[PDB]
């Protein structure tokens, strides 16, 4: 049964593969995350340089297998009962008045450690856009991920919407549809109406100089 695979700290990989109107990225990730604190903490590196998009933009698409679920919510814990064998994970991302990504990621185990492979692509994003005109401030807010089951595809979906800070005082809003389907062909568990209540904090290595992001994240699941 999967929670029992994250009783304790787990070693997590990141590897992203990314095309935003055709500029191409790639990023690594390593870390660890302990479930039973709803506790990630991770270092992005762009691999390739610079990266084309501001970090925070990424966020959403770099685990929440990871979650803490209270104990009285347990059964509605679909992201671990899904491992060893893991699942998709699918996202629409809007970015209002902008382009779109769209995700594609697997999130399984290999051996004793939990890794998460996305290829992103990203279209009709403008030139001079908060986005590929880096006019988001490096920093989180804090949000609500609603989960729903899909039974048909005996999974889950999320939508949510993330709130950029703009460098001017405003919000750059990201709306996410997302769905979550096993890989395997073992049960899992379908949950009913819930949210995940996730806390963001980013910062910088100082002896990095390649470009990169340090994340802190709590997410912890409520709403039953
Ligand atoms: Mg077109």
């Amino acid at each position: 049964k999967g929670e029992e695979l994250f009783t304790g700290v787990v070693p997590i990989l990141v590897e992203l593969d990314g095309d935003v109107n055709g500029h191409k990225f790639s990023v690594s990730g390593e870390g660890e995350g302990d479930a039973t604190y709803g506790k990630l903490t991770l270092k992005f590196i762009c691999t390739t340089g610079k990266l084309p998009v501001p970090w925070p933009t990424l966020v959403t698409t770099l685990v929440q297998c990871f979650s803490r679920y209270p104990d009285h919510m347990k059964q509605h814990d679909f992201f671990k009962s899904a491992m060893p064998e893991g699942y998709v994970q699918e996202m629409t991302i809007s970015f209002k008045d902008d382009g779109n990504y769209k995700t594609r990621a697997e999130v399984k185990f290999e051996g004793d450690t939990l890794v998460n492979r996305i290829e992103l692509k990203g279209i009709d994003f403008k030139e001079d856009g908060n986005i590929l005109g880096h006019k988001l401030e490096y920093n989180y807010n804090s949000h609500n991920v609603y989960i729903t089951a899909d039974k048909q595809k005996n999974g889950i979906k999320a939508n949510f919407k993330i709130r950029h800070n703009i460098e001017d005082g405003s919000v750059q809003l990201a709306d996410h549809y997302q769905q979550n389907t096993p890989i395997g062909d073992g049960p899992v568990l379908l949950p009913d109406n819930h949210y995940l209540s996730t806390q963001s904090a980013l910062s910088k290595d100082p002896n990095e100089k390649r470009d990169h992001m340090v994340l802190l994240e709590f997410v912890t699941a409520a709403g039953i």
